[PDB]
């Protein structure tokens, strides 16, 4: 790790303030005063303070003048020695942020004429862009700095297809990065690319989602989804299989987009697709990785291409992928992982604002929060832009509908509220939610987009781990049991669930109102809700853990709120106990189509819980206030809950509506609040095709559900 060779060092750590370090060894060599110069520049510098440091002597210097940036400056000490001044913790600050605000476009703006190159680089001295082409002519051309620390050129010609980097000097050492807002890169994300408008059309005009709770989210990774052998898919762990239309399983039974259709999901969220870390795009099948390791939030991810080398194919397959689901009626949902990026130290952020772009803590170090090396402070203003930018641009240039923060709770909620505007201004009805745990990120309490500010951020939703390990249990304690797994103390917590954790009784709530309570009792974090109940429940045979899962579902999916499900859930998803499969091989992560069909029933079960549901509109009330005035609680034990939707005037088919869950294997009698006959639409069994019909009392058999209905 060489370096430049400096006599003494000086550092802008604030719009007036510059701190001189001088080597403990030169204290009574190199001393004041000092002075600050530059082209016509040479101001005296009063000092503040002074005082020792391990191996060097401090002075904290004033200069009258604030510091003027995108120039050299040097230092002089009374013995006549200098060093250039470098930049500080000025970055940082609230006034250089107004300062150099820039509202405008960056990065590559093309016309067949000619392009436009621009970078945000305000602690810069100089900068220049660096083309390249295969077996073609390189270039680099200097940049001009204008105003609010933007730099620019125009370079004329059609530089579709042109490969480019940024030179940007910070501190008198270049360093070389891909524009931050690049829209297409080389393979493995090496390099920018500039290409002209690909003339896209979205030929499937989606009508604004109606509300939240309408919504059934599916979550799977690209490669997970169509990897295995029996997955019926042609393009296997690519952008195209789910465009693959009427695919099924070696035995006949529906696969992809097919199946997805078929299930009755409504929203389709992805693991990250944006160009990220993990996996040699070279050599794919080498190495799996779910995509949370940020390189280039405007591009695609490339192994998910059928050709990662040219540029503009990942981004018309993707489209293509995203186009076609909406020709079916499905809707897409983007992880997108705005809390970090791929080492801080490489990343474009950091070579072309160093500092800037990353929260420290109260030692001037960057801080984790997140737990894996490096926290974005969404808080500083071109941060915030470049987050709505990219939310914009993803639901402008990929016409996604909705969004699923990685670590929601790691951005600011005025950041979080400043995009939702951009971002329902121009896609009405699209999905925002994320997991806003309290995570120990440099920011107050009261501006983390967290779960506990939920009441601020009405139209942003949120992960309910309440809910999630009252049905399942504990997540971090393999043999903590929920309800369903027969825990009777999580009942209350559970039936609140079911009344969309908006207020029970005794209970604070968990969310304002249910659009913002995303329901779910697995995801690809953690163990799968098979393999957990597996370790809870050593001494179940199958049989059972199957009627226990399937019950989780039914409680998750008639509740009020926005039901989210974890690919192959519906199947009992097992990762072969693997906790964090976050780069397990395929083997470990992929949809077992297989086990598709050998649980094929049970699939169907879900199936029709999710017709239910979307037949009905009283299990999807909109307001806390309606599921007060159309849900209650009738049985409260220790492995039953029964519950019941009334007045359904003008709200469903049916005048009422009973549920009852059961979470023990015994056989117990239950009494209806009437003596009305009822139809027995479902039991432990599964749906009944001829709705029978009972009265005054019902069986509840095992483990499972039974619902009753009036009909009017
Ligand atoms: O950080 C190490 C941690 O990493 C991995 O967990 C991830 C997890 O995959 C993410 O989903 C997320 O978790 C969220 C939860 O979803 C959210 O509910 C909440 O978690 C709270 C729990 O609900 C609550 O019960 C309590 O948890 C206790 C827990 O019961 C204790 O057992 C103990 O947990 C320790 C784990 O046993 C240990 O493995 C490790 O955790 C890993 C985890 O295994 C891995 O999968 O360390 C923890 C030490 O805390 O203590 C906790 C806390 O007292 O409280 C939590 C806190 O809200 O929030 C989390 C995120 O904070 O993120 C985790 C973290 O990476
Ligand atoms: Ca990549």
């Amino acid at each position: 790790m060489v370096s430049i060779r400096r006599s003494f060092e000086a550092y802008v750590d604030d719009m007036n303030i510059i701190t001189v370090l001088i080597p403990a060894e030169q204290k009574e060599i190199m001393t004041p005063p000092f002075r600050l110069e530059t082209e016509i520049t040479d101001f005296p510098l009063a000092v503040r303070e002074e005082y020792s440091l391990e191996a060097k002597y401090k002075y904290v210097c004033v200069s009258d003048h604030p510091v003027t940036f995108g120039k050299i400056h040097c230092v002089r000490a009374s013995s006549g020695h200098k060093t250039d001044l470098q930049i500080g913790a000025v970055i940082r600050t609230a006034a250089f942020d107004d300062e150099f605000y820039y509202d405008g476009e960056l990065g590559a703006v093309y016309t067949a004429d000619h392009t436009v190159f621009k970078v945000w680089a305000p602690a810069a001295t100089s900068a220049a862009v660096k083309l390249s082409h295969p077996n073609k002519s390189g270039r680099t051309f200097q940049m001009t700095r204008l105003e609010k620390g933007v730099y620019a050129v125009t370079v004329t010609g059609d530089l579709h297809g042109y490969e480019y980097l940024f030179c940007i000097c910070n501190n008198s050492e270049w360093m070389e990065t891909v524009d931050q807002y690049a829209k297409a890169v080389t393979v493995n994300g090496e390099k920018g690319v500039v290409l002209r408008p690909d003339q896209m059309k979205w030929t499937a005009p989606l009508k604004p989602f109606s509300h939240p709770v309408d919504a059934v989210i599916y979550e799977t990774h690209l490669r997970d989804f169509s990897i295995h052998e029996n997955s019926g898919m042609i393009n296997k762990g690519k952008y195209l299989a789910l465009t693959e239309t009427d695919t099924q399983t070696a035995n006949g039974s529906s696969s992809g987009l097919a199946y997805v259709k078929e299930l009755g999901v409504t929203h389709v969220e992805l693991l990250p697709v944006n160009d990220f870390a993990g996996v040699d795009e070279e050599k794919p099948l080498d190495a799996y990785n779910w995509g949370y390791n940020p390189l280039h939030f405007f591009a695609p991810e490339g192994s998910y291409a059928s050709n990662p080398h040219d540029p503009q194919t990942r981004k018309t397959e993707l489209k293509q992928m995203i186009n076609t689901l909406h020709q079916h009626g499905l809707r897409v949902i983007l992880d997108v992982v705005f809390n970090h990026v791929y080492k801080r130290e490489n990343s474009p952020f950091e070579k072309t604002v160093p500092g800037y772009f990353f929260r420290h803590d109260e030692c001037g170090k960057p801080s984790n929060g997140t737990g894996v090396g490096n926290d974005i402070a969404s808080e500083r203003r071109m941060a915030r832009k470049f987050i709505a930018d990219c939310v914009v641009y993803w639901l402008e240039e990929y016409n996604v509908d909705g969004f699923r923060f990685d670590l929601l709770g790691i951005l600011d909620i005025d950041t979080v509220l400043y995009m939702k505007e951009k971002a329902t201004k121009a896609k009405p009805g699209i999905l925002l939610f994320g997991e806003g745990w309290d995570l120990a990120t440099p920011l107050p309490h009261e501006q983390k987009a967290a779960l506990a500010n939920a009441p601020r951020m009405p139209g942003i939703g949120f992960f309910n781990d309440m809910f999630r390990d009252a049905v399942k249990g504990n997540t971090f304690h393999l043999k903590a049991t929920g309800f369903a797994l027969g825990n009777g103390e999580s009942a209350q917590a559970v039936m609140h669930g079911i009344a969309g954790s908006s207020g029970w009784k005794a209970l604070a709530p968990i969310v304002p109102e249910p659009s913002q309570s995303i329901n779910y009792v697995e995801s690809h974090d953690n163990h799968t809700f098979w393999d957990k109940m597996s370790f809870a429940l050593p001494q179940e045979n199958d049989s059972r853990k199957r009627s226990r899962q399937r019950l989780a579902v039914a409680i998750i999916l008639l509740a009020q709120g926005v039901p989210f499900i974890h690919s192959g859930q519906e199947f009992f998803r097992t990762k072969q106990g693997v906790e964090n499969s976050y780069q397990s091989s395929d083997s470990i992560n992929q949809l077992d189509w297989d086990r598709r069909e050998t649980f094929k029933e049970d699939v169907h079960y879900i199936r029709r819980l999710i017709s239910l549901r979307k037949a009905h509109p009283a299990f999807r009330l909109r307001s806390a206030a309606d599921i007060q005035r159309h849900l209650e609680c009738l049985t409260l034990k220790e492995h039953l809950i029964a519950y019941r939707l009334y007045d359904l005037d003008e709200v469903d088919e049916w005048k009422d509506i009973i549920v009852i869950h059961h979470a023990s294997p015994d056989s117990v009698e239950w009494r209806l609040p009437n003596d009305i006959p009822y139809r027995l639409l479902c039991d432990p069994s599964g749906f009944q095709e001829d709705p029978t019909e009972i009265k005054k009392t019902v069986a509840v058999n095992g483990i499972g559900t039974v619902i009753l209905y009036l009909a009017s």
